[PDB]
């Protein structure tokens, strides 16, 4: 039977091998959203041929690429079979995988979302905190394509554009930490220090008014709440770089300096991301975890487990898509204010492709 | 009978009148932990002096003076009322205002307390959301002054630290942007855009750690739980001071920018404090919404009444020191860790000082 309902599952997305990460560099420094460059259409192969050699060499250090689309695929078809389940009205359903800067790209996905003849196609961006510089960035995409195209979708279009508070992702989040809680000593258990830990954003993106950091922290509380407060916390921040300001605490400061206060018991939670990439492999796992902690000398540093295949979080999905397919949503109400000092056009029309879809 | 139970309200306080400027001024510029200036002792009486003009000229555009004493006083009386029938075996409760920068002290209070012969006393921060440069210090003060009178406490303490999701606390701000947004024109209610503004804090201050921007963040979506996300919102700051990089965006920044990007119907929610005070009549009320908005035309601007003597707040206290007393906590789990980067030795003494306490 034809495939009615599509659902885009978006994510910036990581190279999957060594060699896939030139291009993976290449489109993301040609992204004139989240970045400027003076002839940008020449620094930007440059620069993608420059860090890529620092870049490889990070991903060879978790096992030689990302596994992202591993991951993205498996929840994708726990999704699928749960709603043809929940949403008979609106199956078969389908999902697809549009990564921004890896095969298979946005567009690619929505060209074949169209080919399959869709009834209507749902915007479900993977990051459950919005930040105009991942789902926003994904949904100018979706927008940019049918404007470049010179067409109109031949589907019905709606988003799911975030999800920072949902209950079944907030028990996920704390089955995963419980369970890690379990692995200190249990003489340490009640001394453990929780570090919260999601990608920073330069000061100039938050100062612009991106809602990013408030949902982190949101997310943040709710876990917290779930856990009855049962260890002290923070939230910090991680994968700064370059010279300008970027919203602080560090996550590897805050590590050294915890240690070197007394508090050698540290339990950090990914709170950002649903699955594991560069970011909790590479940078918390072994920058951190590994030589900065064999620096100052830790008793106990674990990381909660990423989300990955846990079936509760496939339940998360599909229960989030049967309700806005219920709700009859086109898009989240913030959706409809943009940043109070958004200097980005195509942010409008891509807030009015949704707001203005048919039905 | 005597006070059995005696609840202490802790705030940074403000000028009662246009002579309290300066001495306000003073105290503010010889706290070391929140000021490190050379010759000190030198310098601070000079910038007050310098400073106190334009303070005072502030304070006589909202009238000739701060009313947070007395809006503290009527929330006081209010909570005492509640807690006698609550919790009659706390025998009769008694309500005393600490104020970190003008009378009464922090220290007169607690000396106040201690001739009472009191049994019990609870360090009670009107501040929901915890800053290490607002609560911090006023927990500070409270061990500083039995370290430095030489003896030990008369009365058991302990502390409501932080309170950013109370029920209750989030019932009356809901119910007062409710009612607010019934006084913009119908025909623009749901145009409305929700601005919540909180007092900044110095990038320096957010970098070492300091909770509060994640705990205001918290209250801020309860808040719009609990209002089902019936209007777009934002979480901006306000009060930067100086040339220094502050947490953004700024509030005054963010009313211009929205009003240019033809947003212009908006509700300010001073999120962050309980009661009337210069940054809401003046900052607010004044330079604000009132000039600023003078050069980019706005339709409506308006700005939620502050708690005050909302008897729905009373409750809120009562409720709060209640279940502390019911729980036999000595503060939050939260207190019993410092900032990752705290640099001052006073802080850690002062978590001791509460989680060390008798019974
Ligand atoms: C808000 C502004 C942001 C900027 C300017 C930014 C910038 C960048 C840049 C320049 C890279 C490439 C770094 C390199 O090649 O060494 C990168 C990679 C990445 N970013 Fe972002 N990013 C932002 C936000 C985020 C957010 C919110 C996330 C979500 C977790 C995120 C996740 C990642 C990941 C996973 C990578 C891949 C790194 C690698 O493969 O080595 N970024 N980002
Ligand atoms: C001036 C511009 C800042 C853009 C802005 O206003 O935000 C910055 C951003 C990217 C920078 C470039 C990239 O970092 C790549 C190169 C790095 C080299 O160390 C200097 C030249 C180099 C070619 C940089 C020149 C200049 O500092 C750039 C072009
Ligand atoms: C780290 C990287 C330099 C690559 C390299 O030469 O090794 C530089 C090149 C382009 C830079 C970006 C661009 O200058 C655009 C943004 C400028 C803002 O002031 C900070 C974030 C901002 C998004 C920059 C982040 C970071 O400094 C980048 C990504
Ligand atoms: C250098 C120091 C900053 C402290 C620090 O954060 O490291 C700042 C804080 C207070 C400043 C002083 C006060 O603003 C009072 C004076 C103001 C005058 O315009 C300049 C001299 C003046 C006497 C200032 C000298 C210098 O800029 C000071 C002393
Ligand atoms: C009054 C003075 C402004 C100097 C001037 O331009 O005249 C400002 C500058 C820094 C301010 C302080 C800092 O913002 C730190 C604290 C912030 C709290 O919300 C109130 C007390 C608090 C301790 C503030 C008191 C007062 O508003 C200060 C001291
Ligand atoms: C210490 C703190 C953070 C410094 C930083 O960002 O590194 C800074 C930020 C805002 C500063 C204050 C503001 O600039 C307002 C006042 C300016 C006067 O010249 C000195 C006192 C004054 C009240 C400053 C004291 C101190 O330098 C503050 C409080
Ligand atoms: S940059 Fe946030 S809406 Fe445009
Ligand atoms: S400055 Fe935050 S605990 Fe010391």
């Amino acid at each position: 039977r034809k495939p009615k309902t599509g659902i885009l599952m978006l994510n910036m997305g990581g190279p999957e091998t060594l060699g896939d990460v030139h291009d993976f560099l290449l489109r993301l420094f040609l992204d004139r959203d989240l970045m400027t460059l003076p002839i940008q259409n020449k620094l930007a192969p440059f620069i993608a041929k420059r860090r890529t050699p620092k870049i490889q060499e990070q991903y060879r250090r978790i096992g030689g690429g990302s596994p992202i689309k591993i991951w993205t695929s498996k929840q994708g078809e726990g999704m699928v079979k749960l709603l043809d389940e929940l949403s008979p009205n609106t199956a078969p359903h389908k999902y697809y995988i549009g990564f921004r800067y890896v095969h298979p790209l946005t567009e690619e996905a929505i060209e074949e979302m169209e080919r399959d003849g869709l009834e209507r196609a749902i915007a479900f961006t993977q990051y459950p905190q919005y930040s105009c510089s991942t789902t926003g960035s994904s949904l100018n995409a979706i927008y940019r394509y049918y404007n470049q195209v010179g067409r109109k979708p031949t589907m019905k279009w709606s988003t799911i554009d975030r999800w920072p508070t949902h209950h079944l992702l907030i028990q996920c989040f704390a089955d995963h930490i419980l369970k890690e809680l379990d692995h200190f000593p249990l003489e340490k258990r009640s001394e453990v220090v929780i570090l919260f830990s999601a990608h920073s954003l330069p000061m100039s993106v938050v100062n612009r008014g991106d809602p990013y950091p408030q949902e982190v922290s949101a997310t943040v509380q709710k876990v917290m709440e779930r856990l009855e407060y049962c260890n002290p916390y923070r939230l910090v921040w991680q994968s700064k770089v370059g010279p300008m300001p970027w919203l602080g605490p560090q996550t590897d400061e805050s590590i050294k300096g915890l240690c070197e206060r007394g508090r050698k018991n540290i339990l950090l939670v990914p709170i950002a991301f649903t699955s594991d990439h560069i970011e909790t492999l590479y940078e918390l796992d072994i920058e951190y975890s590994q030589v900065l902690a064999k620096e100052c000398g830790v008793e106990n540093i674990r990381r909660a487990e990423s989300l990955n295949g846990n079936p509760l979080f496939s339940k998360a999905l599909a229960d989030l898509v049967h309700s806005h397919i219920q709700s009859n949503e086109l898009c989240s109400k913030q959706l409809t204010l943009s940043c109070p000092l958004c200097v980005n056009p195509v942010c409008r029309e891509t807030k009015s492709f949704f707001t203005s879809q048919q039905l």
